[PDB]
């Protein structure tokens, strides 16, 4: 799937993932692009706060669907 997330800084990051992938994994993939450890990340999906240990599927990110990720930095 094509994942798009906007950072606190308005930066668009594009990632590849499946519904089966975890939120934790998604954060790790973002880190590789953002440079910010998952510890400092606050990732929200369609206004709903994401929990670690969950899947993307659990939040209705199904195959060939879309995502609505809003990412903030801790301290911001």
């Amino acid at each position: 799937m094509q994942i798009f997330v906007k950072t606190l800084t308005g930066k668009t990051i594009t990632l590849e993932a499946e519904p089966s992938d975890t939120i934790e994994n998604a954060k790790a993939k973002i880190q590789d692009k953002e440079g910010i450890p998952p510890d400092q990340q606050r990732l929200i999906f369609a206004g709903k706060q994401l929990e670690d240990g969950r899947t993307l599927s659990d939040y209705n990110i199904q195959k060939e669907s879309t995502l609505h990720l809003v990412l903030r930095l801790r301290g911001g």
